[PDB]
């Protein structure tokens, strides 16, 4: 039990040491396959474009002291020092929204009370690295234990929906502002259109071809390494496609030039810790503590559901997880990063779920039977390393990345939400809710308790969601984790009473 | 056998009538079902709009001598009493291309002789109605006997193609009419999108709906329910979307107003054989029997192949069909109308086909099985009644009729097209060509005939139906029927040398 108090001093993280680095040479050597390739190629994009999207709502916030360039250079940094020293190499590393809600609070306290932005991060991150190093050393990382299913289907879900969400509202700004009339452009006509069919193209090549994957056309070989592609095909066709059109206008991706900050009028690539143009105040020297615990919590709680929804045992994943060196790793990185003015970073999940999922292999299911079962994941140290790499050098190129429309991106985005829902219990059960009870599948959740027992399952998990995603969007969105973890209590107590023993076992069982 | 000779004069009229009359009030009592009404209201625009289409057609070629009116009446009238006289009211009758082509010819032939038109299309009815009447009395429709599957596949799969084709191509003048350039209408901005748009939407509305039809979601009888009502769902949901857009310009559904001739100037109902303005020579009043051949060749290899397909074995047609009382009835019509300048009908193949199939009831199937069988057709005689009186009261409205535009029908019209395919085994046998050889299904011409030999009868078959294609485009598409009936003569001669009886068999088997 990798979960386990082992009673002795930073024991755990001894532990997951021992137990992943001796597959160390057999993690390089399992790159050699096309599969590699289509997901570096498919997850190159998925990893750029949110970096440059929040770093222009960074730059907008502050004023205009962290941009895209400090957040390209620290997403490249931090993902090659994890992938090359990491112990779980299938998370990606990114920025997140609640990492801005929290930046443009902090930016608004700063300014408020008179004291520099950049100044009082460099003591968060010290602060930051001390509580980790605190944590790893006492083995605190043993309460993941206590976050069962009903908690990972709900982040799971959560965060799939926000993300489909987004990126639908993403598409009626373009309409907005290019009205359909007729007679930084603006008013143009011919484009709220166009953006809208390049987007329906991509997402239904893609989902066409993936769909090819698993019919019996062609030879099972050629077939497979076309069903791997989709992405990329589906992205080269449509980039081809608006490329031959040519008096119609569409927004394109916007890539900076040149290795410097975005401000250097202002700004240094170091950061006194004491203050920069004026003294920084002793008082805040040790106030930065409570902004510490905070990030901290933000931090812990995204890595650790992230990497247990990816260390399902439905998924084959046989080198192991750890959850002692990641964490340390992860939150040693952040906190020295502040140093330089760089953001903090965490799991993304729905990349990682993404690329985790883009490395299966599915077995043969014969003529009839259920969907093909998972036969391996084929994991390495390879594609995270190369995606980082690539993404970090994504300033020299970027001739070619303006000629890549956004509109195009949005499809690969919907596809990726839409196909993230898989796997997922409270999904699969939300489904039950409208088939007649004779037509429920055969799964032990079914026949071990009664329908309606199942549905009140339902209903209080989908309540508990509706709540979460309410507190996200009020102005109090800095609670979203506290809340989170309120379920776990609640698992505990209340639903205990409410079900017996057996409903409980059917419902929520591990595996 | 109802194609037997029974050597009596007017034998199989008689058998014809005495066979199908009993079940008469049977006909008009299996109306009350809504699948009728859904049936009705997805072919009512069906017969419309081609109706229009092809009116205009002939007023641009003609000089205003038939336009859109008299085909509206012409199909009105042939329809009505077909379907209250007729032996199989599944016959949907309307003007066919290779009609126009005809028309156009004669025309064209009349004009540079110095001859009338509508006064020459008089003797070439009369002459019609006297063959039917002779070939009727000799029993000669018995030859629809020589008529295998290997030219009726051929027949439905060339005309579906040609559906498809002209319904993409009637997109692309859009495009080149109202080019995206950005700044009788022409060269407006934001109508080819639009349009593009506005068909997607109401193409795949419509097979999600098919789609839903056959899943385990809702009750039973509510998911049949809302199943049948695809297309009329559909419709209305784009209709309402692009009423909702202001000031884009679309191309709306335009219908003549009033139940007058097109060119009142020169033209009336009635037309004197004699003549109209000059004296009819009359050595034309006895050369008219060479148009009225081929007129009455078209005509009937239209019909009986038609009847043919629809009556297959497979679909559960009880009620019986007729082969002499059908044709007797069109032919007939045919000939009587001209003399009103009225056109000539025929059985409509893929508006017969979809009337079929949109009437059709599947039993339910077992989880892991095949697609489910037919259980019944559901035929009566109050849809295609009803379909030709709405059709030819669609004049009294229509500024209804005006706010639809064309591009949601050109999305109906390819769901039409796609589904008509289901059923054919050359189109069965031509997914065989990609899949490997050891997922071919399990039915009796894969068994029973090595695989070669089945896909060099396929190639074969695409031979023929590529040679027929070609023919069609080329200017001497008025040999079209002979080059189609030539078919027979081969199977019977060099297919049987080439192929084995056993082969053939299975291959070409009745049933």
């Amino acid at each position: 039990d990798p979960l386990r108090r082992t009673g002795r001093p930073f024991g755990g993280l001894i532990r997951d040491v021992r137990r992943r680095y001796p597959h160390y040479l057999s993690d390089f050597r399992d790159a050699l396959d096309p599969q590699c390739l289509a997901a570096v190629i498919f997850i190159y994009f998925a990893a750029l474009s949110p970096a440059i999207t929040f770093g222009g709502l960074l730059g907008e916030k502050t004023q205009d002291l962290i941009g895209v360039s400090e957040l390209i250079m620290s997403t490249a940094l931090q993902g090659v020092v994890f992938c090359l020293l990491g112990a779980q190499p299938l998370l990606v590393i990114g920025f997140s929204g609640p990492l801005l809600v929290f930046e443009e609070a902090f930016f608004s306290f700063c300014s408020s009370n008179h004291l520099e932005y950049l100044v009082g991060r460099v003591w968060i991150g010290f602060w930051l690295v001390f509580l980790a190093l605190l944590m790893v050393a006492l083995e605190g990382s043993f309460l993941v234990r206590f976050v069962s299913r009903f908690t990972q289907e709900i982040f799971a879900f959560l965060i799939s929906l926000i993300f489909i969400y987004e990126t639908f509202y993403k598409l009626v700004k373009i309409f907005q502002e290019h009205p359909l009339h007729g007679c930084k452009p603006r008013g143009q006509p011919n484009t709220a259109l166009l953006s809208l069919v390049l987007m329906a193209g991509t997402f239904f090549i893609a989902f066409f071809l993936r769909k090819f994957k698993n019919s019996r056309f062609f030879p099972g070989r050629i077939r497979r390494v076309i069903g791997d592609f989709g992405v990329p095909i589906a992205i080269l066709i449509m980039v081809l496609v608006d490329y031959s059109i040519e008096d119609t206008y569409t927004q394109k991706l916007s890539v900076p030039s040149g290795f410097s900050v975005t401000a250097p009028e202002k700004r240094g690539w170091v950061i006194n810790p004491l203050g920069e143009k004026s003294p920084f105040p002793v008082w805040m020297m040790v106030a930065s503590l409570l902004p510490a615990i905070l990030v901290f919590i933000l931090i812990f709680m995204e890595t650790q559901i992230t990497t247990l929804i990816i260390s399902k045992k439905e998924r084959m994943l046989q080198k192991g997880s750890g959850f002692h060196l990641d964490l340390l790793l992860i939150v040693a990185m952040g906190g020295i990063c502040a140093l330089f003015g760089l953001p903090w970073l965490a799991a993304a999940t729905v990349r990682s779920v993404t690329h985790a999922n883009a490395l299966t292999v599915m077995s043969k299911a014969v003529a009839p039977g259920d969907k093909p079962k998972i036969q391996e994941v084929k994991e390495q140290r390879v594609t995270g390393l190369l995606v980082a790499l690539l993404v970090g050098l994504s300033i020299v190129i970027g001739d070619l990345l303006r000629q890549i429309p956004l509109a195009v991106l949005f499809g690969i985005f919907l596809y990726m939400g839409v196909t993230s829902l898989n796997g997922i219990q409270f999904y699969e059960r939300l489904h039950l809710l409208l088939m007649p009870p004779k037509h429920h599948p055969d799964v032990t959740y079914v026949k071990k308790v009664r329908t309606l027992r199942m549905h009140l399952f339902t209903a209080l998990q989908l309540l508990c969601l509706a709540l979460l995603w309410a507190v996200m969007s009020t102005a109090a969105s800095l609670a979203f984790p506290f809340i989170l973890i309120l379920t776990v209590p609640l698992r505990m107590v209340v639903l205990t009473r409410i079900f017996t023993d057996r409903e409980m076992k059917c419902l929520d069982a591990n595996e």
